[PDB]
Parts: structure tokens; sequence; C-alpha cells
């Protein structure tokens, strides 16, 4: 059926503040139905995979599910970015671990920073 | 002693970065070796992921006689790095999975990425 702002949110499993947030950023479109629910879960899911608000708008451009080549591309690009970020964080984790190890085994941290 | 440009060269960083560091007040119109050492301190820390605030705290311990307190900042940072990696890893796993299914889609079936984003 059609639904009020509060029931919409309940059906979509999200805060009312989040529905409003999504409306102001224009990731949506009185009352609401199942397409709206599905649309909100679309956004929330994508957001959770690390897509930016902009990237999600592009992704929604392809919502009718007949542009697979273009969809993969957004995901593959995001994946590339994720992997770079992980490779950087990994480089930090390695050195930080190494510094701590030397801290406990004694200031080497400061020494190494200089 | 050294000019803005040579300072940066000696410190192995952009001029924009020296200025950046001055405006945020992590520094000490000439410059010398303490300034160089101080900039390498910041740049290094920044490269290990320390925030500008965390670096100010870390600089409080610059004389190298507060090992307990230093480790703590590093250990806390290390925890945060690992969390972030664990989150990114979660994304990477599902995204990889979606792409794999994108490339593998059969005939005229609807886009799995979108499908998964709606289910
Ligand atoms: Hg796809
Ligand atoms: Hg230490």
């Amino acid at each position: 059926e059609n639904l009020t702002i509060g029931v919409f949110a309940k059906a979509a499993g999200v805060n009312v503040e989040t529905i409003r947030f999504y409306q102001r950023k224009g990731l949506l479109l009185r009352r609401y139905g199942e397409a709206d629910v599905t649309r909100v879960r679309f956004v929330k899911s994508a957001q959770r995979l690390g897509f930016s608000l902009d990237e999600i708008a592009e992704l929604l451009r392809l919502e009718d599910g007949t542009h697979c080549e273009e969809a993969s591309s957004l995901a593959e690009h995001k994946l590339k970015d994720v992997r770079e970020k992980m490779a950087d964080l990994a480089r930090m984790e390695a050195v930080l671990s190494e510094l701590v190890c030397a801290c406990h085994a004694r200031c080497p941290l400061i020494a190494s920073l200089q």
C-alpha cells in the first residue's frame, strides 16, 4: 500500500532523519510506496559498500538493470580505490607495529621520527 | 640561515606544506636545522596516519624521555589503522564478489550489482 513518513522508515529500516537526509541530497523519488523503500535500501547498501553520495547517484542512473557494463565499472573503480587504501594502511600497520615492538623492547619512536 | 625554498628542499617537502604546517602551528624570516628536523617529524607522523592533533601531542614528547606515553599514541593509532583495514576489507570482499558476478552474468538476466543492491 502507500505509507506515512514513519512507516516508510520502519519498512526501510532506517531513521526518519536519514529519509530526510536522502531527500535533501535528491536520491529519492506527501506519501511513499515500495519503490521508495527499495530505493532507500539501494542507497543504504551502496553507502555501506563505500560508494560516495555522488557515485550512488550515478549508480541509480542505472537502476533499471540493463547497463551491466557501466555498473561493473563503478564497482571496479571503487574496488581499485579500496585496494589502494588498504595497501597504504598496510604500510602504516607494518611500520607502526615495528615501532611499538621496539618501544616495548627498550625513545625509539621519536628517534625513528627524527 | 636557509630560505623558504631551501628549507623545503632540505626537509624534502613542498613549500605549500611548510606553509600548511605554519598555519596549523606545528612549527617553531629564516629557518635552520631544528626547523628541518621538526618538519620531518611532522611529515613522518602524518605519513603514519597521525592526525594534526595527535601530532601536536606527539611533539609534546619531542625530547624523547616519555616512552610509555609515546607507545600509547602509536598503539592507539595502530588499533585505528586495523579497524579501518577491517572495514575496507569488508567492502573489498563484497565488491569483488559483485564484480565476479557482473562479468559472469548469463544471457539477458538483469544486472547482479543492482539486483544485490535492491535485495
Ligand atoms: Hg552488473
Ligand atoms: Hg618509545
